């Protein structure tokens, strides 16, 4: 009895396992990508002056 | 009962993980493509001195 | 009595073992190349400027 329902949650969190991670897969591929794009079309000087304001 | 109920939690879960993905996806050009435009706008000696 | 529910037990944790294992697993996946295309796209100059904020 236990062996087979526990086995199974073997199975099920085999699947959680694939949700949790390209959830947070694709996520992480929003946010860095959006931050790719973010810095690179700022630029390396603009960002340098934008974070070095203060004499 | 719960194997097939949780698989689909499987299944709903990577429907929520990509809404929050291209939520967050296209929020980011958003916000990021906005302040390219505002400092590529404003020029490198521009910023410099403004900060 | 014990022997076999116990020796199930083993079976059952060697499945919960590895639902941790890949949930884990691609978790790490996903913020690892998350922050991966985060800081290539960032580039070296930028995120050392954008982090050396300061006089």
């Amino acid at each position: 009895r236990v062996k087979k329902v526990r086995e199974m949650e073997l199975i099920y969190a085999r699947a959680q396992l694939e949700l949790e991670v390209s959830k947070a897969q694709q996520l992480a591929n929003v946010e860095a990508k959006k931050f790719k794009e973010m810095t690179e079309a700022l630029g390396p000087g603009t960002i340098r002056d934008l974070a070095v304001a203060g004499p």
